[PDB]
């Protein structure tokens, strides 16, 4: 279903501000090419890492710009100390109040609102999935790690993980429990996931869950890097399923 924005004049892309109880904050605000502002869009936020900024994300949101053509919106916020520490919940409320304003301005289709992000962004995906379930149609934590919280986090929302067998700064392990706990909400049928050797091609393992909450975790046989030409690619793939 479609916001109220839908059919009204849109905005502009750029930098903008907003205050969440009383705390000036900033995110990046990208509109596609074409704006057809009667039509609803997916909404997509894309997460920065430690000592990164909103910048760092904008243009490419991992991969997702380039494949994206006119069908999403992006959006890059930006995390207080370079990071998403999300201190008694204060980063998911920073998302709660982009929310209420971007429904309101734009054309967005409910059903379609979705995070990413590496590292850090991928722990403050983690922590819009265990608190936002209701909202969030999937996320995608590249990397993730339980490091922002996690508020509630028995609801089922789809999950795409992907991680690498020699990260060194978050190792995989870590980002295995995030797995687990979606294995689990989402009833999935239990399942190995193999994982690639050193110099071997990335693994994807499709668990069978409940029809509307699928898992897919990838391995790569890579460290702490986010730039492998299938990331961009399989995680549009996921979320475009929807
Ligand atoms: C908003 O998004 C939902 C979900 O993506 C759309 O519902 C889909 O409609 C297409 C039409 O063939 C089918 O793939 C499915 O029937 C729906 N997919 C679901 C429910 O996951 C919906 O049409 C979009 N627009 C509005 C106005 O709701
Ligand atoms: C190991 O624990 C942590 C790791 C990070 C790293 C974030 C990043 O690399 O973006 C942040 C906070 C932590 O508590
Ligand atoms: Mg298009």
């Amino acid at each position: 279903q479609n916001t109220a924005g839908c059919g009204q004049n849109p905005p502009s892309s750029g930098v903008k501000s907003i205050n969440v109880g009383g705390m000036n904050r900033e995110y990046i605000l990208q509109l596609p090419n074409n704006y057809d502002p009667n039509k609803g869009h997916m909404l997509i936020f894309g997460l920065h890492w430690l000592s990164g900024s909103m910048h760092d994300v904008h243009p490419n949101y991992y991969g997702l710009r380039q494949l994206a053509g006119n069908n999403a919106i992006f959006i890059s916020p930006n995390g207080i100390n370079n990071g998403w520490a999300n201190d008694g919940g204060r980063d998911v409320n920073f998302i709660d109040a982009i929310l209420q304003q971007v429904r309101s301005q734009l054309c967005i289709n409910d059903s379609q609102i979705f995070a990413t992000g590496f590292s850090f962004g991928g722990g403050m995906s983690y922590a819009l999935g265990c608190a936002r379930a209701n909202v969030f149609r999937a996320i995608a934590p590249i990397a993730g790690a339980q490091i922002s919280g996690c508020s509630g986090g028995t609801s089922p929302i789809a999950f795409l993980g992907i991680h690498g067998t020699n990260d060194d700064v978050l190792p995989i392990a870590m980002g295995r429990q995030v797995r687990d706990r979606f294995l689990q909400n989402n009833g999935c049928q239990p399942k190995n996931a193999p994982e690639p050797g050193w110099g071997q091609g990335p693994i994807k393992t499709e668990y069978s869950c409940q029809p509307n909450y699928p898992v897919t975790w990838i391995a790569f046989s890579g460290g702490h890097d986010p730039n492998q030409s299938f990331v961009g690619r399989e995680i549009w793939d996921f979320f475009s399923q929807f």
